[PDB]
Formats: structure tokens, sequence, C-alpha cells
């Protein structure tokens, strides 16, 4: 157990940001964590609780990841109750809620973000961020299991970030079997509906949809069908439509990850060298993708 701790005196709840079942997110101020930082920001999340077993191998396996496009992970506060973790405070929340605030459907402030819907090339440099993320999962040989853009957090600079929360105002992006166990169904490939079955492999299908979500400005996939109708199309071999601010350049990213055999799709570390030619492409190039 390389699990960093914290004293419950170096941190000082402000308020609440989010709430779940095995946990509710407070922000915090939390001090002598960062070196010349002297005190500094973070989420602490406060643990519902015998899970305790369960909490300290899920520590031993947030400190073991540990990279730039994964939400950073500080520590553990064992001494006293409730058992709290705690991570980096991330400025604009989730993903999901960013897109969907920076998109057509939205009524309005920009430090980080021009006026108006996100433009292509941050677009592509938000997709390209997951794609980092997930090309250090796969190298560690680490399925997610629950990628969406529900799971990823943004904060100053438009940095883009891997997590797995528990959500909650994001319940319609599941479906309900053993009257608690949980599915994204949405965001799974027909191996895992069909058979069970969750590897690498599925997780790229599962960010080909987040790639979807991106440049849908956030909108749930399969919207207009109900989780049995979702269920039917994904295991009969439908595909996502091209979202309307989507080049066909990234659709064809999209379709790739899409390829129904596991095996005959395209590596994720392949899916981001794509991804961040675009993201990093000067204007001239871009201006020609946008139609
Ligand atoms: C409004 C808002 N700002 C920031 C947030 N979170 C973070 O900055 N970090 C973080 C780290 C680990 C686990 C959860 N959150 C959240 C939020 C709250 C609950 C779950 C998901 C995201 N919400």
């Amino acid at each position: 157990a390389c699990v960093h701790h914290i004293k419950r005196r170096d941190i000082v709840l402000k308020w609440e940001l989010g709430e779940g079942a095995f946990g509710k997110v407070f922000l915090a101020e939390c001090h002598n964590l960062l070196p010349e930082q002297d005190k500094m920001l973070v989420a602490v999340k406060a643990l519902k609780e015998s899970a305790r077993q369960d909490f300290q191998r899920e520590a031993e396996l947030l400190t073991m990841l540990q990279h730039q496009h994964i939400v950073r992970f500080f520590g553990v506060c064992t001494e006293g109750r409730p058992l709290l973790m705690v991570f980096e405070y991330m400025r604009h929340g989730d993903l999901n809620r960013f897109l969907r605030s920076h998109g057509p459907d939205a009524k309005l402030g920009g430090e980080d973000v021009a006026p108006g819907p996100l433009g292509l090339g941050q677009l592509l440099a938000v997709a390209s961020q997951v794609a980092a993320g997930m090309v250090y999962l796969a190298g560690l040989h680490f399925v997610h299991r629950d990628l969406a853009t529900r799971n990823c957090l943004v904060g100053q600079g438009l940095v883009v970030k891997i997590g797995d929360f528990g959500r909650d105002i994001y319940s319609t992006d599941y479906y309900r079997v053993g009257g608690r166990t949980m599915l994204p169904i949405r965001w799974m490939p027909p191996e895992s509906i069909l058979y069970r079955k969750f590897t690498t492999e599925s997780d790229v299908w599962s960010f080909g949809v987040v790639l979807w979500e991106i440049f849908t400005y956030g909108k749930q996939p399969w919207y207009q069908l109900s989780n049995t109708e979702a269920i039917d199309c994904i295991t009969q071999g439908r595909e996502l439509e091209r979202p309307r601010a989507c080049p066909p350049e990234v659709y064809a990213i999209m379709r790739g990850c899409w390829q129904r055999e596991p095996q005959q799709r395209h590596s994720i570390k392949d899916v981001h060298a794509r991804l961040q030619a675009l993201a990093q492409a000067p204007p001239v190039y871009l201006d020609v993708l946008g139609h």
C-alpha cells in the first residue's frame, strides 16, 4: 500500500460540487499537498461506508494510474470518518456539461473558450486528449468499462482528463438490470452486450462513441431510441450517423472504432496519432476539412 495519506487538519471543505451513492464530492482547501503551492484547491470524495477493503484496493489502483490525461489522485484520509479520497479540482466540471454549455443549443464567459460553439480545432484538441489517456490505460493493460464524456473532466486551459465517477444526473446513460447493477449500453460494443466480454478492443468502440459525443456537443448516443431499441440496433450492426459538426476524415476515425470484429479495429495508439495530427494541424489544412 504505497497509497499517499493526508491528515484531516490539512483538508478544509468549502462546499459541495457533486453527489452519488458510494460518495459525495466537496471542493476543499488542502495545505502542504504540493511544495511552493502552500494551499491549493482539491475535490474531496467522502465515502458512504464493510467496503473499506474495497476502498483500499481502489486507492491502490488510483495510485498506480498517474498520467497527464488521467484525473490526478493525491491520497486518502483514513484518520477519522468518513473515509476521504482526495483528487485534483477541475474548474469546468465534466466533459459532458462542458460540451453542452459550449454547443449550438446553449443560450450564452470566454477565458479558455471563444464566443459561440466550440470550433473544430477545439473539439479535436478535446478528442486527442481523451485518446492520449486511453493510450496510457491500454498500455498498462487497464480496461475502463465506463468510458463516456460524463467520466472526463475539463480544467483551466481546456485540459481534458479521464476519471470514473458516480454521475446520477446521468441515470438515463445506464440500463438497470438486477435492481442494482447498471450498464452504459449506448457506449458498449456488441461483444459486451451479447457475450459480456470487456477488453482493450471494447474500450476503442467506447472511445469511438466518445468521439461522436464530442462532435454532437455532448448529446446522448441513440437518444431517439429506448434502451431495448438501442440494444437491438447495436447488436444488429447499426452505426451512429455522422454528426453535423463532424468532417468525413474524423467520421472515418469513428467508423474504424466500430468494426464489429474486435480484432479488426484500429489500436488506440493509432486513433490518437490520427487525432493528434488533426489537432496540431495548421488552420489552412483544417479550413479545407470544414465544409
Ligand atoms: C462542478 C464540478 N466541478 C468539478 C468537479 N470535479 C472535480 O474537479 N474533480 C473530481 C475528481 C474526482 C472525482 C470527482 N470530481 C465536479 C464533479 C463532482 C462530482 C463528480 C464528477 C465531477 N463538478
